[PDB]
């Protein structure tokens, strides 16, 4: 099978390319590099030699391909998925970007939520398929076991989304802020008897400042938050807010009756982690012992923290998740409203489940077929 | 009027100094500076010379007073009030320490919102006013207006806490993270060619590392965040998240039949601004015009701010708010789940509001009954 690269050398892309060579995917496939900028170039070498980088805008060698993971981008894909359906490839495009997502043709794919709904689109001609939002992906894998069993009659979900969501110059920068604040006071930091409210005083001044790098974010996001993630609907949800609702249901086959979630999303000054603080009504008061264990046996990843706090401040944060697989929820309770309300939060790493490893996964699932 | 100051010299304290010199608190009272380190020398001066130090633990000393605003903590509160007490004072105890909060014989200040009781109260033999958690005070600052038209079911709530709630110490200790975070990978941040994983590796190596700054926070809070403020209470809640409920009913006056109100209180780097995603069940479907008019019209302080991108991330947020006593509410919309489901998210600053203002007011309130 020839599969196409294409947006190996962004962000999400070298995630993928990191996880293949670890999964040592390569060994099963014959890899194509493609490239908008780099024609020519010799691709790079991860366990076999691809040759050189070929033009990801040429429908004709695209043509060529078996299938083709793409994280190049939803103009990319706008641009070249039509023209090269048109030209009559059959072939299988997964896909990073959001572009198709909600396309009838097209399945979102999170194999450990949906895989029945993979399989049976693979078996009846089904040739797109991509990665869900990755807040709602990390969500579902935090909370399959629940909406699996059809228990959740709504949901409110108040994030804490990393800067890396929202790109690579966009992590940069909460880096560069973070170290313009610290620059602003070090001295007095320094200086024990030094007065916090002096402190305080010059770090807001530092944020305040035309100065202070805010170009990717507009405003500053170190030392403060942005309660708003893309565009504004008409309805008063941001897209990111509606997509939640949307894909979940795609996701889990509930479009004749969806299940109601929806909430604030916020950015926040973490690095590669998003993490959601839930509200969730249960259609049943369901002893908690049983909900934590319907939770656990979703799938491999999921991972329930005890209710403790020493443990919780160890293990339920972006410092102990970045860069793994491992999708925890804890802080699991009844709520004050009543016992068929139930409190979670929960972590997951946006760079893998949130973007790379379905892709990884959805290939392994076809190839498998 | 002779006040006792005790506390002045800490970080809510000095907040508090600044504020009373601001409306020119000094000239309608006696004040009497209080040390818990040193005595007989000079009192600082805010305006009008307030004599020596005065040994903040003196039952005697204390007795000669016709009030007393701490914000020294619980600790002195717990060493001095039930002493002072017992030895037949009757002044005024304005407490920014939790310590009296739920006492039977103390009111929980929040004028803007419970003028009426602190009032009756005053009228009628209380002596004890204690400002509420800071997080309760700005909730409720922001909220007042539907409140106070008893239109809340219930309400859950998920926070993004400020580092200073914390302490001084905290504070130092999330920018210091800050600082060292940047260090770690300065060098190649600003270089575009450079790896942005291996950024990121290098900034997760940092955080995890023995020698990362943690001694009061324990783990990380820069790059990451903190699901658990306080100690761990019988059922699943935390005290933080304890005390909305709580302190939030006894302010109102509905400790008979109490609006229920929980979440999960979440600690991130912020410097001294709290913000708090609600989810608010309405008892009927008011329409949002309504509801936009009740909230913006209850107290001076409350900012409305449209539900519009742009506008919300430059009001919205701690870098907008820290240092004032605004207190903006935005992202106001009914939700998926009913007309009857309204979002809002707010932002308020936790050392004015949250800790030195009401007790400020207070001290006019009983200046003028
Ligand atoms: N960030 C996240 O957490 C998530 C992102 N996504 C989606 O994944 C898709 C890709 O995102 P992302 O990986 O952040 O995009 P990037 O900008 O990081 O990479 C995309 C392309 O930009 C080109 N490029 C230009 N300059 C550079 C450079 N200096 N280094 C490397 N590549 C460069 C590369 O193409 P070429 O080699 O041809 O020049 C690369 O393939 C998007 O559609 C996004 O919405 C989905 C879920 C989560
Ligand atoms: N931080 C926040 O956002 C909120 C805090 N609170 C409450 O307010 C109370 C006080 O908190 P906070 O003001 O942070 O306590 P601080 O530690 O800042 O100050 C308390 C006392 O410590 C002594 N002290 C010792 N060293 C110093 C120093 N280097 N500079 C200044 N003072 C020093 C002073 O007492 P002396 O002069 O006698 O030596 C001072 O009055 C607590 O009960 C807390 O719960 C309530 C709501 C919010």
């Amino acid at each position: 099978m020839r599969v196409g690269l294409v947006g190996w050398r962004g962000m999400v892309g070298s995630v993928l390319m990191q996880r293949m060579v670890e999964e040592r995917d390569f060994d099963l496939i014959e890899p194509v590099f493609f490239s908008t900028s780099q024609i020519g170039v010799p691709a790079p070498n991860f366990g076999k030699d691809a040759g050189m980088l070929h033009d990801a805008f040429d429908i004709e060698s695209l043509k060529q391909l078996d299938a083709v993971i793409t994280c190049q981008g939803g103009s990319y894909t706008e641009k070249v998925y039509p023209a090269l359906r048109q030209a009559g490839w059959k072939g299988y495009w997964i896909d990073a970007a959001s572009t198709l997502r909600m396309d009838k043709e097209a399945i979102i794919t999170l194999d450990p939520v949906n895989l029945k709904q993979i399989l049976h689109g693979i078996h009846h001609g089904t040739k797109t398929f991509v990665g869900g939002n990755c807040t709602v992906s990390l969500m579902l894998m935090a909370l399959g076991g629940l909406y699996e069993r059809g228990l959740v009659e709504w949901m409110s979900a108040m994030t804490y989304q990393a800067a890396s969501g929202a790109g690579a110059q966009n992590m940069r920068e909460l880096i560069s802020q973070m170290g313009v604040i610290n620059d602003a006071v070090s001295s007095e930091l320094a200086n024990p008897a030094s007065s916090i409210l002096d402190i305080d005083k010059k770090v807001a001044e530092t944020m305040r400042s035309g100065s202070f790098p805010t170009d990717n974010f507009g405003v500053p996001l170190a030392g403060s938050l942005i309660p708003w993630i893309d565009v504004k609907r008409d309805n008063g949800q941001s897209k990111e807010e509606w997509k939640a609702g949307v894909e979940a249901n795609k996701i889990l086959g509930l479009q004749d009756s969806p299940v109601p979630i929806d909430g604030t999303c916020v950015r926040i000054g973490a690095m590669r982690c998003h993490s959601q603080a839930l509200t969730i009504k249960l259609k049943q008061n369901i002893p908690l012992d049983e909900i934590e264990e319907m939770i656990a046996t979703h799938n491999d990843w999921v991972k329930v923290i005890p209710n403790e706090r020493d443990i919780t401040a160890r293990e339920l944060t972006p410092a102990k998740v970045t860069g793994t697989l491992s999708v925890p929820v804890g802080r699991l309770r009844k709520m004050a409203m009543g016992d068929d309300f139930l409190n979670a939060f929960t972590v997951g790493d946006q760079l893998l489940w949130g973007a790379a490893e379905p892709l990884r996964r959805t290939l392994r699932i076809i190839l498998a077929e």
